[PDB]
């Protein structure tokens, strides 16, 4: 019988690789004959046997007839979608989970969570899906668009932890984090410190007692809001990133915020989900992350890493590590997940390559792997392959 | 090893919302390269670890060049045919179960049971299939399109019950009930009471003596024939909903039909196959229905509840739930079923959202899935999203 | 740990109903966006868990460019495929086996034996594949097209029984029986009796002792030669069927070769394969065959039984149960099957219903299938629904 | 649960016979509704229940728009995908494991690992997954496009022994072995002997003790250098088959290469990947091999076997066993494979059969298959039946 699963040492490496490209659009062609779905907002979670891969389709296929409307981000049709991690998410291999503009997903060792919002903006609500069954929901409290993390939720001893936030994109948006067991919410945590928004966090296990989270602050600051959540006393702080490699975009020069860590900035409004995962070790902890190559548009996608350290409090520059994606390809939602190996977890991050032609065509994406492997340095970089025009 | 199922005390939840959307023709189009195939009258059934979306097809796809005839209801080609729930039913995920232009499907713990009718209209001939074994047949007994369920069976300790009618839609049609055990019919029963037409009930475990059904009565009355069927004695006998609020289609105005309960009452020609599910708790028993939103068209669908009482007696107005479908988009049949989470069962209805271009294009349909799941108000309708001329 | 399999008493029933049709074809329309495969010579083999719907495809599908030559029956393209019975058998959801242009395939209980005929006309070679090992051959011995059954082979105890036959198809063609145990040849048997010309003989078991087969004699005769194979002496004697219901195609009037049961008769020349499947009781063995409608072409199919007996020496004609295809419909080759139940055994006949348009356009298959199921009369026949035109 | 598998005696048998046929452009037609992926230096491995048939593609399909490229080796694109031998791998059957432009994979008894090569020339990165896994990496040691075998590795008791080789392919290529465990390499190998240049090494067991490679060498000969890797003491030493029949092409006439068992001789710029196949018996050892029927081009394949000696000393002629291509078709790269029967392996050459028709079209591959079954003589050759104008 399968057992609760926690998170694992790391698998042994020091440098991410290039690991898969999932490029449905290779194959969109009208001069050919398959169906890619049209999908935003992709991530990946794993459980011991299979990674899946995660969608949120706005129902459509290319080539097809509905592209109007697919560069949008809530409407009555958007789905969440799944294919096993590897396969080509088509309208005949992917599976339609629920009706969601806004998701996540994870294992914990017995079953599969599904997580889909949907609803108006004033009164979204958050579905909780254990397995085939629909197990519970979660309502609007800010009464402006509930929404989670776009990302894998993380699970130990049999319990799920869930990031979710309500209220204005350009305002305050104060998240809180849900503990689910067996599909069913059995606890609200209401985080304390720097509050006023978190959005889109990118979660993971620090170790059995802690899971950060690097999340996307849309209204005040470049600099990303830090959660960390201890999972036995079921509390929660947030600060800002102190390092000077802001992770956010838009974003203003390395280090030119000036005053204390909590300093908010210019060009703190907009923003973008960041990739973040943990590499831990017997005595360290490697926190990984990926910001955009521009400083304002959602291009290139550059890999750094930190060793340890308070990141609330380091004003460290992060080590660059390698260019996944160059500025010359669209770099759009980067997210962290863990593949688990026979006894050691392996970090990776994923990253969403939108193919954006603007709103009179469809408009898309593409995802790109890299995980920890080896020694030395990160060796190539990553294309979708893609003219829009065919 | 498997053990035969019984109902069980369903999920807690104090409302539906709106869980999933199946709109296969949302890739139909003539610039795409998908089959969806041509069907209707679908419904789900579940058994311990899986759901199994079924139709009736017509043995055609869209695009293709078999249009004309999937307007009508029988003929030589129809096939019961079913997919996991959340794969989209195109030529190549589904699979064909049997020749059926009537249909129905139930897991009774171990294996699946398929029943499909099909045959001339005097003489038609109910078949039954265990696993993939052609076990059984039932023969017309009234000489005038003998027909079931359209939804699923219900099996309790190995024993499943299915409706059964004959007999003129314009006319008397008197059920019966089959019971069966590992494909094989065991026993029939008649009903008492009400009995001059009944058919295409939608049907469901009150508890475990008691399955009961909410049906269609296309002759005489826009009051549902309403079931109660003791399968500790294996008897039945049938009444007419006593509720002011009429679940067929067409319909008069809520509480027009005077007189006692066993009223008739006026438009009680035509009719519809409505949605009906039970929420089963310890000390109490919620029944849930669907009917359409307008009183004379196949438009909209509504969602209704009731706890206690006796359906029989009581002319009390339903409980207005929410809107599932609004009236600008279709609703045709709809249909109860019941997905296994791991300790309890969590109630669905299941609604037909029919494509209707008229006879000249093709005729097929959607599913929309709504489920008991939180607390609340019901918050968000379902569209299809199909624009038919492309 | 899965066991050798046997004969089991046939499941309870006195009537064949239509079951099930494949009609792939359906969907290979210019409008559409399926791709059947292009097919000849279906049959359909089942073991303990699933039946498999095998044929010989020319490795084309349609719509394709590659028509041209599917008229034929032996190339070096051509190869043995399957899909689980009731999937469409496309190019993506079929699998191929091997390179064959006359094929045969059984279960023991274990394991699935695949046998296909390929190589030249005067040197061609039985392959025999085990699961996914090739594990024997047989070589010619007439250096006249060597080829087998186009039908399920026989296993009993681990050890599975197949026709093979090698000689001119207007003259002598002696056939030989192989046993085989997982997948290798371990004896060969010779018949006795009347042996000069059998092919393409449908065989199923009528006890534990004792294998019958119904085959074709292309050169002499319209009486089916029969062969009585006792597996427990390994050996096997041919004499001609003496039923006045001749059912070869072409065939002269029924009762009007006169003469002994030996006699050949007129319209001897050329053949069809003909269904024949068990029904075995306790006390009593059921013969299912099936024939053409027409005396000389291949359309219609008609349904005959009869209980007991001595097939070479009763002359009694036997009894017609059912129209399975109408006159107006094809009428291809016919084959018996058996599908397994939990504890009985399901005997069924499929039809293979050509597609023929003459050379210069495609040639495929549809495929029909009647099953014992039930009491009373055979109910409705079965239409393919394809217009070759589209 | 499973153990580690070892080499085990080979199947009865004195011939190989054509077996399987996977062609899967006979499906990409602009007339059709297929999708084949566009690949090249097809594979196939085979763990104790399944045969993988493993490529590397280019990430586009045929009909597409993206055949510019698909005639190059290496780009950001190039992936390895698999799907079940017999199966067509198209854009939906097929799954995508890796970026990779050089590849190989092979089952433990436990798990399936997978090797794929990427990265710039000057700099690529051999990488290695097991499983779901991304497990380790291997750097370049030349810095001249570091590259693998283009056929399966080969496990024994846990350990996987893996050729690869970096340099130029017009001068010194020094290959090495690569011992990986679960994944994870645990020991470089470096031969001795004749280093100058190894390529492709297409691999298999003699026996628990030794490994033997035939491999190519691009800049120096025409005749293929032989390793022998003793696993027991994990070395080896390679020597140049001494064979008068020549096995890479191009090639002079057999037995035109005067002087000692080393000699270089003429015609040795240029190669192609060899067939080699071992066939264990008690006490002797078959060694089969393929070559072009070509001299000088890629076209044809001819099968050859050597019972016993050592092919370092031995100048004897192969003895030619049959036509598997003849030199109207196109043969290009060829490799061995071993599938496991129930107490035996079987082995198998594989032939890739590429369609060219230079870089202004798509270009891509078919997969024949034959293996050792029977006796007698090899009786057909293989077709891809492919019309590139299609
Ligand atoms: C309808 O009748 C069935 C059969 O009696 C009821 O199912 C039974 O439910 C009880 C309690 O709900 C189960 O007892 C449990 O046994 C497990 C061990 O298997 C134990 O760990 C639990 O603590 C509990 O004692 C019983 O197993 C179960 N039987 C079967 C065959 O499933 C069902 O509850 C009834 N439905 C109603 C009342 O709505
Ligand atoms: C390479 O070495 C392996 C490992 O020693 C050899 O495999 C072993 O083969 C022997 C006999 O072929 C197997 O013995 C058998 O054991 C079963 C019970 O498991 C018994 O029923 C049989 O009668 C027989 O005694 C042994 O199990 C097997 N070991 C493993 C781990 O597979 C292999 O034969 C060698 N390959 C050669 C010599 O080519
Ligand atoms: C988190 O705690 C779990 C629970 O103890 C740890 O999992 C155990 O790991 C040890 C070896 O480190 C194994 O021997 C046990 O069998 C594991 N138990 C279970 C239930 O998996 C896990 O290693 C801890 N995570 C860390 C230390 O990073
Ligand atoms: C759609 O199908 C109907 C019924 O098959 C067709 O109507 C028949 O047309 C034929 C003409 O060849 C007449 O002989 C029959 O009497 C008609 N039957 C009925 C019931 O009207 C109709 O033609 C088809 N439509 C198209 C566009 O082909
Ligand atoms: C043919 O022989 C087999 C072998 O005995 C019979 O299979 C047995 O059937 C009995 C009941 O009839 C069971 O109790 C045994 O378990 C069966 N054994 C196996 C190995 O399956 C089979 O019934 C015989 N076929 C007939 C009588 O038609
Ligand atoms: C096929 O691809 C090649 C390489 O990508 C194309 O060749 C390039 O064409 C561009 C024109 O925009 C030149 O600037 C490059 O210098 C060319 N590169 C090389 C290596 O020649 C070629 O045009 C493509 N073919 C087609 C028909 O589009
Ligand atoms: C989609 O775009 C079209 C223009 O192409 C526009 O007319 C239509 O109103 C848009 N859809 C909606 C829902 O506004
Ligand atoms: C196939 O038919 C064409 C005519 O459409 C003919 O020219 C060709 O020769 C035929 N193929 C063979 C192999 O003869
Ligand atoms: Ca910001
Ligand atoms: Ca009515
Ligand atoms: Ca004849
Ligand atoms: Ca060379």
């Amino acid at each position: 019988e399968p057992e609760w699963t926690y998170p694992r040492l790391s698998c042994p490496g020091s440098t991410f690789q290039k690991a898969l490209l999932i490029s449905p659009h290779r194959f969109g062609e009208t001069k050919g004959n398959s169906a890619p779905l049209i999908i935003r907002e992709p991530f990946i979670a794993c459980g011991p046997n299979e990674c899946k891969h995660f969608a949120l389709t706005h129902y459509a296929a290319q080539p097809g007839g509905y592209y109007n409307g697919t560069r949008g981000d809530r409407n009555k049709l958007r789905h969440l979608i799944s294919v096993k991690l590897g396969k080509i998410p088509t309208v005949e291999n992917s599976i339609f989970h629920m009706a969601a503009w806004s998701g996540s997903a994870c294992h914990d060792g017995k079953e599969w969570t599904y997580i889909g919002v949907d609803g108006p903006d004033n009164n979204a609500l958050l579905k909780v899906k254990y397995g085939e069954a629909y197990t519970d929901t979660y309502h609007s409290y800010a009464n402006k668009i509930l929404r989670t993390q776009e990302s894998a939720c993380n699970c130990i001893g049999g319990n799920c932890y869930l990031m979710i936030t309500d209220g204005s994109a350009s305002g305050v948006s104060e998240c809180r984090f849900l503990k689910i067991r067996e599909g069913r919410i059995i606890k609200e945590i209401f985080p304390t410190g720097r509050v006023k928004h978190t959005e889109e966090c990118t979660c993971g296990f620090a170790s059995n007692k802690t899971i950060e989270c690097a999340c996307r602050d849309n209204s005040y600051t470049a600099k990303r809001p830090f959660v960390k959540l201890n999972v036995e006393t079921d509390t929660a702080e947030i600060r800002l990133m102190c390092t000077d490699t802001y992770l956010d975009t838009p974003r203003p020069n390395d280090g030119s915020i000036t005053g204390p860590c909590e300093s908010n900035g210019d060009k703190g409004s907009g923003g973008i989900k960041g990739g973040f995962v943990h590499q831990r070790m017997e005595s360290k902890i490697g926190r990984w992350y990926s910001r955009t190559m521009s400083k304002t548009e959602r291009m290139g996608m550059g890999l750094y890493v930190k060793y340890d350290g308070d990141p609330w409090a380091d004003s460290d520059a992060l080590a660059f590590s390698g260019v996944m994606v160059s500025m010359k390809e669209p770099g759009w939602y980067s997210f962290g997940f863990e593949i688990k190996d026979k006894k050691c977890d392996v970090p990776c991050i994923g990253i969403e390559m939108v193919h954006d032609g603007g709103k009179e065509t469809w408009h898309s994406a593409a995802t790109a792997i890299y995980c920890l492997m080896g020694s030395g340095q990160l060796l190539w970089d990553t294309v979708t392959g893609v003219d829009m025009a065919l």
